[PDB]
């Protein structure tokens, strides 16, 4: 037969947190001719907190059960960023700047 | 036969927080001719708080149960991003900027 | 037989919160000439807060059951951004900027 | 037979915190051309805290059963950043700068 | 038969903390001409706390259960990050700078 017994009693839990926060952040990029990102991350993490639990309870005795699990990725993206060609840019994300210039001159 | 019991009694539980913020977060890019961002992430993270809780209860004695649980993710993506030419760009996001200039003259 | 008795008595249970806020955030990004976004995540994540709670109660003695649970994805996607050219441009995102100047001259 | 009996009594359990902060972080990246960022973690970290928690309880005496948990992933990413030719470009992502000039003279 | 019993009483359990902060970050790269970031971190790591738990409760005496746990990881990505040429760049990510000049002349 089997048994599995589980007793609970006058239990206080409390403050039980889990926190994520600018995880995987590109901030503060600048080009000047050009940016090219290619941002693809894989994320299988765990952030967890647990206070009093339990995990699953399983009884099978004398059980002929076949459990799977599975969890399958396969990846094969093909991704270009192409650019021909760039020339006489000006890029300005400061702040406060003066006389800022460029100059092109091509005689032939 | 078999027997799972479970007894609770008398349970104060509180303060259960799971929080996730400002994740994959792409900020502040400027690009003087071009930005190109390819933009894919994949996400199967957690972020679990469990407090005073239990799985799943299985009472299978004796059984020939098969139980499969599959999770199958393919990825053939083909992302193309293609920018000839650029020029004589002036690019000012900043703020309180003076005299900024591109200049290009070309003679054949 | 079998049998699975659960007795839940005098359970106070509060402050049971899930938050998920500001994912995938793409911000303040200027382009000069051109911006190309491909915004493909692919999100199968679990932001969960449990409290005194139970999973799913199976009471399945010598049973031939087949239990299948599939989730499957598939991608062949294809994007494509493309532009031919750009030249002589003028941008300000930016605020009190002064005397912002672009030239070109072309002589054949 | 078999028993597994478990008793808790008076558990007075608390502040159980796990945070994950600012990670993987790419910040303050200036290209006076260019940036080309290929961004791909793959991440299956955990940040776990446990506190009067017990794992999964298996009660299987004489069983045949097989039990698989698998987790397979395949990378076979392709992907490319190709920018032909840069020049003439003047970035100034910096505060308060004057007299910034960049000039290019051609003469055949 | 087998016996499995664990008993608890008038446990007081507190500040379990679990922290991940900064982890993989670059910051403050700036590149004259190009910056050529390849971020692919895989990242298995466990920053973990335990206090008063205990682990999985196994109880089949005298089984012929097979238990796999896989976890398996293929990486065979192609990343190429190509630049033709860069020339007559100037870039000034610094503040407060006066009088930067960058000049190129050619005669044939």
């Amino acid at each position: 037969g089997g048994k599995v017994q589980i007793i609970n009693k006058k239990l206080d839990l409390s403050n039980v947190q889990s926190k994520c926060g600018s995880k995987d952040n590109i901030k503060h990029v600048p080009g000047g001719g050009s940016v090219q990102i290619v941002y693809k991350p894989v994320d299988l993490s765990k952030v967890t907190s647990k206070c009093g639990s339990l995990g699953n309870i399983h009884h099978k005795p004398g059980g002929g059960q076949v459990e799977v699990k599975s969890e399958k990725l396969d990846f094969k993206d093909r991704v270009q960023s192409k650019i021909g060609s760039l020339d006489n840019i000006t890029h300005v994300p400061g702040g406060g700047n003066k006389k800022i210039e460029t100059h092109k001159l091509t005689f032939r």
